[PDB]
């Protein structure tokens, strides 16, 4: 939840998620899901958006309903912010632990410091049990094993109470007596020297003294039962090893892309060129987290949320083998009310009508080759 | 105009710009002239200036006596600011229309932004006829044609003049009475109440819903008679496609290089390692605009402004073809008057004595190579 | 000095000074010392510390003890701050110059701007002699060879002199009459025009006007007598040439790395692929300026700082050739006191528990292979 209000055009031209899948659909309590994919990073970042010189891989969600186990990209933990580099493709993976029962769209994303987020497609999937059964064991280098649900909470329930409590017993000692008019009026009167005693003066220095000595016990003996501590880890890890792809044997050009304004799809002149890697067809576009598909040469079997799959959604003038060679100019048209729904027909409100997507090509063995479009994108309203 | 009075190592050390075409030298007015050339963005950037991440490609000119009907970088088309990287060559390309006539100094130029103005070479091209024959036609995607140069003035004229005679109407309805020393006295008197009656409270009610309910009919009105419209479309477009260029066969160091300082000249020694590509000789030195050229190895034939051109300014002590592999060293004497008029003479107030240029070396067969040099200048006094 | 103070993951991640060397050990006074080496810039570069864009070259010394007649980065003089590409590697020279006599621990070390100091190794250079027979000449562009040591100091002295006796004249002029107490009870009393005459308001004029007179002759004789400056020269020098090393036919990848907190040793589990190259053994492993090195396979001839020299620091589980190809897990442990007196043991109060460094290869002819190495260290407390 959050995308369909983003700009089209942010969304179109930042970060591609591409290949993913999820291991399980519904989940018991404690048990684990994990979600892999690739995302590439579009050369043509905006402005707008810094460069991800520090990004973090995040998951979606309306809370903790799901505790982030482990976060990998390109195999490496990424417990911490990382750089990323424009024009590069990485692998990654989250593997989550079920918390809290219900039925979560949990979308995979890439926060982006002064960028904003970057959400990725969303998938139901559905929690069973109680989350009373939820635990969180884990082992410190002290050799003690602790449940982090409720670990240390007594410990902040009794200082915090105690310290209040402390507050409270402060306050009430002079709130025994007239507090407010007759205190004024003294004051006034010029009789103020009569409202402190002897006696407050002591409780006054005895409150400072055994605050003061309490301070200083508790941090000795805090020191005393926790004798090895380690400051917050935090940082920015540079150094994620990125994927290194067969480059495209297909080249595409877009000649023109329109979208009718009314409008539930849009439209755009290719130039392909086979570079080899045998007869090839289009049988995918991917957008902003929406896949058209053409059936005849491609199918989903990958669980892909159905409100972002297209099944029929691509319809290419001449989808015939392209020969090894052959320059073929075709009419691509990407249709389906995800078009509408995921609001990208809103690109007409954007400051800059500039789309961007992923085209998937498929030769008769099955080898598929990914080539990177971007274009400006002209509304129609004739 | 206005590159004479910029630091003469700045000019050196961005942007050079090397072979240019002028398609014509007199137009008429309404007819086009393109200007195409190659600019290198030198690797010793300097760090007053920022890096060109948001750079554009202007037209130095008195004002719209030209108006740019387009531009070109690599081929694209960029209306909006760019990106460019630093040691890449990008080929540009310039169409504009000729607006009013006169004779004009027209200049291409690349404006950085946390940098200023980079002027290129100056043209004069003469325009010829009358302003009142320009026509600016644009047909909109709603289709209808407009003429740029009249379009919405009218209304413009319209809704100012309305809403100033509005604000005239109100300070002249109060403006009927005595004004400044009579009410003075009355205020002063405590008699203020008796300056705005029942009366002036209906008019100013009646203004106040007047003006809104205007504002409010105008805006419907605007918004049916123009019920398609998009924002101000702006960015910055990454992405620019470079030149792959032939590295240089040939390897120049620079020993020493020097300038006298009363001095209309500058010399240097220079190492040469012919690399190949048959037996070369220098045939021109390019510093900051100024070309000196050797009669003998090289002619232009481009009309390059002549203030700029020094046809026999390169005297180098043995220009003979340098066989492939012979390593000779010479010594180079670049000398014309734009050395001084172009004030490149006043490298001795600048806070860095380095310059940058190129050196263009020409075999039998008239294949050129371009060769990049940076070193730092030391003047002569004795 | 002050390396032992910095973070030791800070100092184990930015810069790496490989092999160096010190062309004398004592010098006397106006004899140079040459100190030669390599600097790697580590690709994981502190998020905290900015990229070196902008860098130094510096000695560290408790001050003028030397001067520092040049300083070369790739074989080119940088006398003004460079720009260094993260993950390169670049050759270094020093030419200092005994002045002053004592033993001084002299370090190369690189300002980055943004990040603060990065020390190297420090050597102890003994400098025997008298610090009056220090001579610094230099040959101006004008034809005269001065001494740096008291060039224009007399020219100071006679300038600052003379306005502070101008200054003191003018306060005794007004401090040869009661100064506090009558002035005030006069101006109090209202007689304040009594207290200034027409004979000081002529001595201010004569004042002012001898001030402006003496400002402009003494401009005018300065620029007499030195009709040729030029500004103070300054700026970034871009262009740095990086060394073109072998990539190294080994293979290197950290298991494990793991330090004892009480603890004056680190341990680490490494697979190491030879891919050619001959049997290969590890000589020594880099920290941070600690060399732990294994004896039977490298001995140190170049005089390299013993506090940071552990000449069998190295204990590898199994050093036997590495026949190209064994991918062989061995356990290295390197042991020094240099860990805890360089404080490296103090990793365990940084944000960041995470360790790089050096290991060099030898095979049987005695070539040498540079991997660099990258993981997190964990302490062990049991
Ligand atoms: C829950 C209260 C809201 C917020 C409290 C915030 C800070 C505390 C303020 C007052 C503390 C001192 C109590 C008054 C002097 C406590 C005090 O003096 O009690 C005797 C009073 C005074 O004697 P008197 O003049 O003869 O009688 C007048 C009132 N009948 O008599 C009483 O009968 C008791 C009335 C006082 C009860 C108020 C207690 C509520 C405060 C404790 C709340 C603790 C929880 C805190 C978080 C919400
Ligand atoms: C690092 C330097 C210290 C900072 C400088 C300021 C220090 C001030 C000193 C007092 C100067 C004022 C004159 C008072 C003369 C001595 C003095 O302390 O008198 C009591 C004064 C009231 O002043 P007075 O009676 O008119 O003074 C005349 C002689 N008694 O109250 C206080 O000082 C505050 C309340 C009583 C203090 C008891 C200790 C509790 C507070 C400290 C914590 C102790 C426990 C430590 C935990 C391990
Ligand atoms: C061109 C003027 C300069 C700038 C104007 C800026 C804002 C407007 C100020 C005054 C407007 C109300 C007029 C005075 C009450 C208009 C008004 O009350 O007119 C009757 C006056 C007053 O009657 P009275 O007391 O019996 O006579 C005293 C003056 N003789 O009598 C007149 O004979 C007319 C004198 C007033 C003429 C001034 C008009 C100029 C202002 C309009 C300019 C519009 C263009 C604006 C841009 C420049
Ligand atoms: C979103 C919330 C609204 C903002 C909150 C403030 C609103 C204020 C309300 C009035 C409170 C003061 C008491 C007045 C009582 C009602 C009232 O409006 O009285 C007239 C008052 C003068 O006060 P009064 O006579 O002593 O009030 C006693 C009873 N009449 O003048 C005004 O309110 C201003 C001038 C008259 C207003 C006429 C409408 C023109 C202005 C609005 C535009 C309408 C056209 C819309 C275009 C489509
Ligand atoms: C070294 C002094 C410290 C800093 C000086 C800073 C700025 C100068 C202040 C005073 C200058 C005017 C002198 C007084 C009027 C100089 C002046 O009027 O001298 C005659 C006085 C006054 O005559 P009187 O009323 O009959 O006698 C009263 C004092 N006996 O008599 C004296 O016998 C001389 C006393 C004055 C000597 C002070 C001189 C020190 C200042 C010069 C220092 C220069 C070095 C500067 C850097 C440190
Ligand atoms: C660029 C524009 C200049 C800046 C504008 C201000 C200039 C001010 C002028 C004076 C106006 C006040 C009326 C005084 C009337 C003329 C005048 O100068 O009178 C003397 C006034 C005192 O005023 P007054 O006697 O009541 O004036 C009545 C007629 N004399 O003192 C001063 O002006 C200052 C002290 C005397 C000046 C002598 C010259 C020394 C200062 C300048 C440097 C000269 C040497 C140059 C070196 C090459
Ligand atoms: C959350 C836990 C709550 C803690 C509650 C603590 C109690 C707080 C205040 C008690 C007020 C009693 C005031 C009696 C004066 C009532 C009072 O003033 O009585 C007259 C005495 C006469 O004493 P004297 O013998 O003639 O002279 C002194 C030596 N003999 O004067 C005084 O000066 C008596 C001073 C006594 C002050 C006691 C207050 C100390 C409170 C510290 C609390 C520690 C916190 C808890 C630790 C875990
Ligand atoms: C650029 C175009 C210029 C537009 C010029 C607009 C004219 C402006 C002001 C007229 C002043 C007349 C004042 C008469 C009060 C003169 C006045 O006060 O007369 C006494 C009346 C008595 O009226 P009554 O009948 O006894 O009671 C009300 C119901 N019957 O009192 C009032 O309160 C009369 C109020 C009348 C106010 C009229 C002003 C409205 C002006 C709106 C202009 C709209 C803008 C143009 C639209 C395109
Ligand atoms: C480090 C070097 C130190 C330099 C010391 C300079 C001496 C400073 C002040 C002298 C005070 C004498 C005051 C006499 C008034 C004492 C005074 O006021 O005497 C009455 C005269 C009467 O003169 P008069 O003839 O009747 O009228 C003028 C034409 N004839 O009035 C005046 O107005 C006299 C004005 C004389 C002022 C002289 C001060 C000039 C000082 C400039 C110094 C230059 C700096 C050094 C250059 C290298
Ligand atoms: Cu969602
Ligand atoms: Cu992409
Ligand atoms: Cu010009
Ligand atoms: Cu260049
Ligand atoms: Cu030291
Ligand atoms: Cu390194």
């Amino acid at each position: 939840h959050g995308e369909k209000s983003q700009a089209a055009f942010m969304r179109m031209r930042t970060i591609h998620w591409y290949d993913l899948s999820w291991s399980k659909e519904k989940v018991k309590i404690n048990e684990t899901v994990e979600i892999k994919g690739k995302f590439h990073v579009f050369e043509g970042w905006p402005e707008t958006v810094d460069e991800p010189d520090v990004a973090f891989l995040n998951v979606g969600m309306p809370g903790p309903v799901f505790i982030r186990k482990e976060s990998y990209i390109g195999g490496q933990l990424v417990p911490r912010s990382v750089r990323l580099e424009i024009g590069k493709t990485y692998d990654f993976r989250v593997v989550l632990k079920a918390r809290r029962p219900g039925d979560w769209h949990v979308h995979t994303m890439m926060n982006v410091q002064g960028g904003g987020p970057i959400i990725g497609p969303g998938k139901w999937i559905t929690v069973e049990g109680s989350m009373s059964e939820f635990r969180n064991p884990v082992t410190t280098l002290t050799g003690q094993t602790v449940d982090l649900e409720n670990y240390n909470e007594g410990n902040t329930y009794f200082w915090h109470a105690f310290w209040f409590a402390i507050g409270v017993a402060w306050i009430g000692y002079w709130s025994r007596r007239p507090i407010f008019i007759p205190r004024l009026l003294m004051v006034d009167a010029g009789r103020a020297d009569e409202l402190v005693s002897a006696t407050d003066r002591k409780v006054a220095m005895g409150f400072l003294a055994a605050t003061i000595l309490i301070v200083v016990m508790a941090m000795s003996s805090a020191n005393s039962k926790y004798p090895i501590t380690i400051p917050l880890q935090a940082g920015t890890m540079r150094g994620m090893k990125p994927l290194e792809l067969p480059a495209p044997t297909v080249s595409v050009k877009v000649e023109d892309a329109t979208y009718r304004v009314p409008g539930r799809a849009m439209r755009m002149k290719l130039t392909i060129t086979n570079h080899g890697n045998s007869p090839i067809r289009l049988g995918e576009f991917y957008t902003a987290s929406v896949r058209f598909l053409d059936s005849d040469v491609y199918k989903d079997t990958t669980g892909y949320p159905e409100d972002l799959l297209a099944e029929d959604g691509l319809s290419v003038s001449d989808n015939s083998p392209l020969a090894p060679g052959e320059t073929r100019t075709v009419d691509v048209t990407a249709s389906d009310a995800a078009w509408e729904v995921y609001r990208l027909s809103d690109i007409i409100y954007d400051p800059d009508s500039r789309f961007a997507g992923l085209l998937f090509f498929f030769d008769a063995t099955g080898n598929r080759q990914v080539v990177q479009i971007d274009a400006p994108l002209i509304p129609s309203f004739m």
